[PDB]
């Protein structure tokens, strides 16, 4: 299927407050990775795509 | 370089503050998150494959 | 990246030939049609998640 | 209205023959991907649509 999110996604997104919710340096902290993490995706299935662009059209 | 797999989201657990963020909408964002990681690792997995294939039928 | 393929590449796309083959006018004006439905989806897309975001803040 | 094609228009479409024309193989097999980002945009904007209607009823 398709992503639900970029990696702009992931970094704006907010949460509402809640008395006794989550660390919010704990959360934003993981988040922060979590972007890394779509970054290197993204980049990774773009390079994958261009390979096997490059193959079919050697192929040809 | 990845740091996380879709398990390590699923089980990353946080503290509580009193501003604290609202866990239901964490908990159901990271929901998706999990479904975003393992959507990319098959995606990439199937692109691998196809990798693959193709240099096998350009030898 | 579930999507394969840009407008641009369905626009650089190329074929070999061969003895049999397809007409080259027909399928070049096919996805010339191709070419804006891959421009019209992506711009809907767009406009959707564009959509969605306003929602949020509302 | 604004998309022309369906993915199944994409596959039932047919080219006359023409020698020396492009190479069978070579469109088919393109086309089967056109066809997936025609099903993949599809269950996309379906998908985008059907949260917008969530956000709107919430």
């Amino acid at each position: 299927g398709a992503i639900i999110f970029s990696a702009k996604d992931i970094f704006e997104q907010e949460f509402g407050r809640e008395v006794r919710g989550y660390n919010k340096v704990e959360v934003d902290e993981f988040l922060d990775d979590v972007i890394k993490d779509y970054e290197t995706y993204a980049a990774l299935v773009k390079s994958l795509r261009q390979e096997i662009a490059d193959l079919k059209e050697e192929l040809t």
